[PDB]
DNA sequence: CCAGAACATCGATGTTCTG
DNA sequence: CCAGAACATCGATGTTCTG
């Protein structure tokens, strides 16, 4: 099969450095398209869903923190080391 | 008294005795298809979130028991008027 | 190699309509 | 008045190309 490495975020199988983290496709246009204005959403739990898989795309709320937790910032590779 | 404008499961406004409970047309409908499909509902967090007029799409998981818990019955006595 | 656009594709959901 | 059915929407997540 792959091996595996994980998404900084989620924890499906990296695609490569995507606005400073190792994260997948969607972790990457998720974050983008949250950023780029209007991320009000509610949690509907205690602020600290689990994640994976299947469970990401159920509360975006929490997603848009671990991606703001893992690193990830707009202008990433523009500054990289 | 009771009929009372709030759906019973995510307070929107219920549109009359749906399968069983005062409910709206989304939940009416989200009844029947959960009761009788393939789904993976898994819940992010405890199984406790807030069904609500937005949450209500964050824990599908959440929202079939809160149906459930309802009463909301699919082979039920068809009835409110 | 990563950013950000197009598409195209589904499953989930919601509303209006019609028996 | 309610079940169900027929639309019609939303939003994730591919894939595939640029620069
Ligand atoms: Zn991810
Ligand atoms: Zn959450
Ligand atoms: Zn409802
Ligand atoms: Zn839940």
């Amino acid at each position: 099969m792959k091996p595996a490495r994980p998404c900084l975020v989620c924890s499906d199988e990296a695609s490569g450095c995507h606005y400073g983290v190792l994260t997948c496709g969607s972790c990457k246009v998720f974050f983008k398209r949250a950023v780029e204005g209007q991320h009000n959403y509610l949690c509907a739990g205690r602020n600290d869903c689990i994640i994976d898989k299947i469970r990401r795309k159920n509360c975006p709320a929490c997603r848009y923190r671990k991606c703001l937790q893992a690193g990830m910032n707009l202008e990433a590779r523009k500054t990289k080391k």
